[PDB]
């Protein structure tokens, strides 16, 4: 529906506009550093399991800043939710915020990483390196 995106804003600067498809994620071309039992490197990939938003500024402007909500699995949700708020203290770290919201027959838990920015520092990093 609309109302997620209601939901979304939760309680700070509603000034908000769909970056993208509705109430589900959207596809972008990013780098990653990436290691594990499979994959391993540093290079460009595909994420998809997002959905982005961009923040309004005042005077309909396109600010620079996004809200990130991520679907997830379960355990992930309660995980994650433990360490941010055995973390929520220091000052360099995004803050969150973790809710479940139902499309279907289902309150699917979703995670929202508020005002972030378009290019995380991996993707700097990379065009340096990678030039052409």
């Amino acid at each position: 529906a609309q109302s997620f995106l209601n939901r979304v804003c939760g309680v700070s600067a509603a000034r908000l506009t769909p970056c993208g498809t509705g109430t589900s994620t959207d596809v972008v071309y990013r780098a990653f550093d990436i290691y594990n039992d499979k994959v391993a490197g540093f290079a460009k990939f595909l994420k998809t399991n997002c959905c982005r938003f961009q923040e309004k500024d005042e005077d309909d402007n396109l600010i620079d800043s996004y809200f990130v909500v991520k679907r997830h699995t379960f355990s992930n949700y309660q995980h994650e939710e433990t360490i941010y708020n055995l973390l929520k203290d220091c000052p360099a770290v995004a803050k969150h915020d973790f809710f479940k919201f139902r499309i279907d027959g289902d309150m699917v838990p979703h995670i929202s990483r508020q005002r972030l920015t378009k290019y995380t520092m991996a993707d700097l990093v990379y065009a340096l390196r990678h030039f052409d």
